[PDB]
């Protein structure tokens, strides 16, 4: 899921539904993540790998064409990356804020077992006045129905 | 063979040479048939049908265009058709003159063997001092040699 995703109850359920064990959650590294990535891990009995950017000087004298534009931009806070655990626990060290790094964990499925035990909303930790709804059909705004391939008449066919 | 080709003595030989049997003789009418047919079956030991044609008002009135003419072609002598065996005598009736009709005979090609008896210069009744030569090549004025179709072009190939 990405960013604010993790926000939104009904994807969580969504994801769970489909029983999901290990979840990457991506994030740009403006918006706070820390909070939101644990408790998905919580709320879902996965690992998380939490992936968050930095930012460059590079990107900054693309965008900031203004000195108010640039100084706005330069508070926009740091995101992090790490990997927490079915309880939400980190089991990784933090990469350093502002810098190029790579978290490492050795993920063992069957630790979410143990948090099945005691929770599964879309399981058994579940009342029977709430109820989902998860429509998966295909949604284009419009349907091609008997796709073809145009036929083409080669100009030396014609002469 | 047809009309004279019977008072050629090379041709006599060619066809004895092939050990020919029975022999149709074509003649057009005007000629005189029965010496030389007669004198083929003897020579050859064959069997002879002599055929002949007979005159029509039809052909004298297309053909002559004076009263002279007429009369010049009133005097040509008519044919005979009759069938003779290897001893050169006939063997069926002689067809009524100028008149349409049929001559049969029984041709009993086993006869042939006592007057090849007798004579046949093909064979034993030979000299070693007279030999002939029988050219059985094709002789065409244009020798077509490799002839191939070649590939014609349609309007709607073009097309």
């Amino acid at each position: 899921l990405m960013c604010w995703e993790h926000q939104v109850p009904l994807d969580l359920m969504a994801m769970n539904a489909q029983n999901e064990q290990v979840h990457v959650a991506s994030w740009p590294g403006y918006f706070d993540d820390e909070i939101s990535s644990r408790y998905y891990a919580i709320a879902t009995q996965t690992f998380v790998l939490m992936t968050s950017s930095i930012y460059t000087e590079e990107m900054k004298e693309m965008i900031c064409l203004t000195q108010e534009q640039r100084d706005y931009f330069e508070t926009f806070k740091s995101g992090h990356t790490c990997i927490y655990g079915p309880d939400g626990e980190p089991i990784s060290d933090m990469v350093p804020a502002e810098t190029e790094g790579i978290a490492y964990a050795e993920i063992d499925v069957e630790r979410v077992i143990d948090y099945k035990y005691y929770i599964d909303p879309a399981g058994h930790y579940s009342n029977q006045s709430l109820s989902m709804n998860f429509n998966q059909q295909p949604t284009p705004v419009v349907k091609h129905l008997n796709h073809q391939k145009n036929e083409v008449f080669t100009y030396e066919d014609i002469q």
